[PDB]
């Protein structure tokens, strides 16, 4: 089954610099984001459907992530991927879809939403600590994304 959550965020960074730096992840997480070691593309030119393989460190001991680019909606500001296979994937977990949509807040910031649709494997449900820990991955990322942004004025 399929299970979503959203959560609403915000942040100073006005909406087009943080989606373009959305796009530039790939470069950026592993700077800022201290177990992500590097981001590889397995298959693909970076648009929907690219698989990229993440090499983390959890433990002192390398671990593998995969992921698939879904969906890249610029006119919602919006940037969209799948965790389909590693440890990020618990055990009893089909994938877990990450996806970031980005719309002006009040002060010529941003306001966020974060989806998270995982889907699980029959009629099982999402375990409550997994959901906690996807959850804090995909605000981690926005706000790796974001402290790249803030810290680095001048390149967006
Ligand atoms: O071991 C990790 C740790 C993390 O903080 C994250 C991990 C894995 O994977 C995700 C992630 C990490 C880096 C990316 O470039 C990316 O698009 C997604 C998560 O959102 C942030
Ligand atoms: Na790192």
């Amino acid at each position: 089954g399929v299970f979503t959550f959203e959560d609403e965020i915000t942040s100073t960074v006005p909406p087009a610099k943080l989606y373009n730096a959305m796009k530039d992840a790939d470069s950026i997480t592993p700077k800022i984001i201290d177990d992500v070691k590097s981001v590889e593309i397995v298959e693909g030119n970076g648009g929907p459907g690219t698989i990229k393989k993440l090499t983390i460190v959890e433990d002192g001991e390398t671990k593998f992530i995969l992921h698939k680019v879904e969906s890249i909606d610029e006119a919602n500001y919006a940037y969209n991927y799948s965790v389909v296979g590693g440890v990020a994937l618990p055990p009893t977990a089909e994938k877990i879809t990450f996806e970031t949509k980005l719309v002006e807040g009040p002060n010529g910031g941003s306001i966020g939403k974060l989806t998270l649709k995982y889907h699980t494997k029959g009629d099982a449900k999402p375990d409550e600590e997994e959901l906690k820990k996807g959850k804090a991955k995909g605000e981690g990322l926005f706000r790796a994304i974001e402290g790249y942004v803030l810290a680095n004025p001048t390149q967006y």
